[PDB]
């Protein structure tokens, strides 16, 4: 299941911007393709939000795992998104909903399939920014996550406000994949709020307050 990293790098810097729990978060890496991210969704959002150009990007047929442009509900503006799942509506039949994840970022929404549009092929050059993790050294106290467990590891992490941490591996989990290929490794990783006074350790304030062991 779980394995221990003797051989970890020297520690970086992302924003976490996406948290389902402690055990399943989204980070990105502080440097130059936050702001070439920032530049992506302005072009989107100007450019999907004209009528002439989601028609020339109308989507006729949609698959799971397809790449598409997706808006956001809480902000309007238009993201890369992953087709993770397709859903009926018994109430509309016009209307199936998809289980979307949003690329850059890590959250999933249901989006109704009627606006989503074709993802124009330059668009994907930059990388896909959200790199998912788990935090090490927790588990929690007897995803199996109390509520506000999670909420306290999203207010310690500043979750989708821009607030960069210093981040250190120490662990991963292997992900399955096609036979015979190369397993995928996800990062275990702590996470610390550093400054002049030294640092916080995010998930040691979990174990001290009673929400994780
Ligand atoms: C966290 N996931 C996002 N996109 C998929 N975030 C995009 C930015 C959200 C915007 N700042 C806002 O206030 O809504």
């Amino acid at each position: 299941n779980l394995y221990f990293q003797s051989n970890a790098g020297p520690s970086i810097e992302v924003y976490v911007s996406a948290v389902s729990s402690p055990s399943r978060f989204w980070v990105q890496f502080v440097g130059p393709q936050v702001a070439q991210l920032d530049d992506l969704v302005a072009h989107m959002t100007e450019y999907y939000s004209k009528k002439e150009n989601r028609e020339a990007h109308t989507l006729r047929h949609v698959s799971v795992g397809q790449v598409v442009a997706a808006v956001f509900r809480h902000d309007g503006r238009w993201y890369r998104a992953r087709v993770h799942d397709i859903r009926p509506n018994e109430f509309d039949s016009s209307q199936q909903v998809a289980d979307v994840f949003y690329l850059d970022y890590g959250d999933s929404e249901y989006v109704a399939t009627h606006e989503l549009c074709e993802l124009r092929a330059d668009l994907l050059r930059l990388r896909f920014q959200a790199m998912e993790c788990f935090l090490a050294g927790v588990r929690p106290a007897s995803d199996k996550w109390h509520p506000q467990a999670v909420e306290r590891f999203e207010e310690l992490t500043q979750v989708a406000r821009w607030k960069a941490l210093v981040s250190r591996t120490c662990t991963y989990k292997k992900t399955a994949t096609a036979e015979g290929e190369k397993d995928k490794e996800i990062p275990g990783i702590k996470l610390f709020d550093v400054t002049d006074e030294g640092e916080l350790d995010v998930g040691a304030v979990l174990v001290a307050e009673g929400w994780a062991v």
